[PDB]
């Protein structure tokens, strides 16, 4: 039995993949794949509408937000955000609490002079994040940009933002759909599809409508929020298979009880794994408890000379893609929505009996 | 049997789809889909390298061109072309002979003041194109941009360019890999994958290496050819499944005998279908002989009030997605690489039966 702990692209719900396999060649009796049909067919149109509706229901998006499906991954959004949003102004506030937040800053430097606010705390060797209340924001920022779940670091910011009428932008790539969020606190939420949804080549953007209409002329059109909104995300040919699949994944999410039920399953999973790490000195995670990601769980061995053996023996027991980042070394288990608790139990059994042996 | 004449997204080769179906859930024995793994895995990196290599061999790409796999579709290249290539030049030459070449112009207006050369001819009701010899090009232009196959109009420019040290950019979306081309005559070739590869969500860009490094600062990194090239199209997460499938397409092309065999097959398929249109007054095509696309074949009926019955009866026989464009009405058959001659035959047999009835 195989479990795939890959950080992105990532496991898809087993049931979504089964259904997709089933209809790969004959979709809805048409004798063609979903992949070979026009995005303007009645049939694809339905997928496009059902999936927007299903997403609004799951996350409870208000009517004043546009729901866009975009080419280009989240790194496109690192450019598309400043281009759409800078408006008449000359910078925005960028909250820097890890790699991906840093990445966005580095692209922002093409379009502005980003005000880099470092938010990382280091109390007792543990790494955490400053409370929002003390973040040193500008009066003049076009917006405030932050990453609520840092996929490499295993650091989440769980608190909802309650800033002014400041425009908040959040890269939710690696934790979107993991629990409910209060969409109304946000200007833009974006997420590359390939992590906590699963399929690569699609990016989700959710945009408050009043923010449209101020995009810079240099912004290529396929990344213009207004243009996408005016064309129901079909200004050009969309990544249709990816969109159909994300639609399957929204269906599956509703079958499971929605994001209230995802929150419970995901807390249960994280507590299991973090528990297995914390019971013993043999493994270590050095993120502050309050800021621990449920989605991405990095960890190291007291004795790092065992990493390779740990990874090879895990893989032989079917536990795949657990290699950590170069900097930390050690391990990272990403345990997204698709990952059932039995997946995580298999990993922690394995961790236990690896410590027994060595 | 179903045959699917959709213009884009389009039919994939049947054998590619039977293979993908069989490994959808357990690829390579790993117990997982190719959709579910790192783009930085040895397994996916092997896919990436092989695909690039099979492409180079199929088209005979020379050593000094980069092969890039990109997000965004060809509409993204309408911006990515000017931003990558303008340098300190104010304008670029835009050859205009139809819809898709027109669309490139409007996007380029964001970045430059394009020089719009109207290249269409009109003789007898027959639409055609000026030979490249007489194209009124410009000396100060950053490059020349044209579309050798206009998907909606059914108009192709077969002539390979022979301009001097001018940089030629071409939108080969609807005919890349239909036949051999002399890649050395171009600066940039690009193509959305959804047609004559077939899989949507990936775009091909072939760029002469010396053209890299003049990118404007405003260009989003994911669209910067030099960045793509420096990172082998894995600057960000690629459309893994799409790229894989394209790779299957490349292998399939190789098993069929390469682009020289495609040319013969595609020739014979067009000849059959244009044969069915020409031999009777019931169907019509108003594109000059010399400019007739082999890939997209619009055509109308003498009596346009049969259109619905025709489309409807064709569908009942397994012939799908043949509706034309509304300016023209009538029909359009796209008959890309994946489509076998048998497919085109069922359409011409159908066309004959229908004319027999209602003619
Ligand atoms: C010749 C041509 N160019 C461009 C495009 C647009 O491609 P996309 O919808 O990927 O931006 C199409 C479709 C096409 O057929
Ligand atoms: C992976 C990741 C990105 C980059 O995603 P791409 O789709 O490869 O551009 C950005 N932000 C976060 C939090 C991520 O995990």
């Amino acid at each position: 039995q195989v479990y795939n702990f890959s950080a992105g692209p990532a496991m898809l719900p087993v049931e979504v993949l089964r259904r997709a396999q089933q209809e790969l060649r004959d979709w809805h009796g048409l004798g063609t794949s979903v992949m070979e049909v026009s995005h303007r067919s009645k049939e694809f149109m339905q997928v496009a509408e059902e999936s927007e509706k299903d997403l609004r229901d799951l996350l409870n998006v208000p009517a004043n937000y546009k729901v866009l499906f975009c080419h280009g991954g989240a790194r496109a959004q690192f450019a598309a955000v400043p281009l759409n949003l800078l408006g008449d102004r000359n910078s925005a506030d960028y909250v820097d609490g890890g790699y991906w937040a840093h990445s966005a800053i580095k692209e922002a430097q093409k379009y502005c002079t980003p005000n880099v606010i470092d938010v990382t705390t280091h109390d007792n060797g543990l790494t955490g994040i400053q409370p929002m209340k003390q973040w040193k924001l500008s009066d003049n920022a076009a917006y405030v940009h932050y990453c609520p779940n840092e996929t490499i670091d295993g650091i989440a910011i769980d608190e909802q933002p309650d800033f002014g009428n400041k425009v908040v932008v959040a890269d939710f790539s690696s934790s979107i759909l993991s629990r409910p969020i209060d969409v109304s606190r946000y200007g833009v939420i974006y997420a590359g599809a390939q992590k906590n949804i699963g399929p690569a080549g699609l990016t989700l953007v959710i945009v408050r409508e009043d923010l449209l209409g101020k995009a810079h002329t240099a912004l290529p059109s396929i990344l213009d929020y207004k243009i996408l909104a005016d064309n129901d995300s079909m200004f050009n040919t969309p990544p249709t298979f990816a969109w159909y699949l994300s639609g399957l994944v929204f269906k599956w999410l509703k079958e499971q009880g929605g994001l209230g039920e995802m929150e419970k399953r995901n807390q249960a999973k994280a507590e299991l794994l973090y528990g297995a790490i914390d019971r013993t000195g043999f493994y270590r995670n050095d993120v502050a408890i309050t800021n621990r990601s449920w989605m991405n769980v990095p960890f190291q061995m007291a004795d790092a000379s065992l990493d390779k053996l740990f990874l090879s023996e895990a893989e032989a027991q079917g536990l795949q893609a657990l290699k950590g980042h170069r900097v930390a070394g050690g391990m990272r288990a990403s345990i997204y929505n698709a990952m059932p608790i039995e997946g995580v139990k298999a990993l922690t059994d394995f961790m236990a009996d690896f410590e027994r042996r060595h």
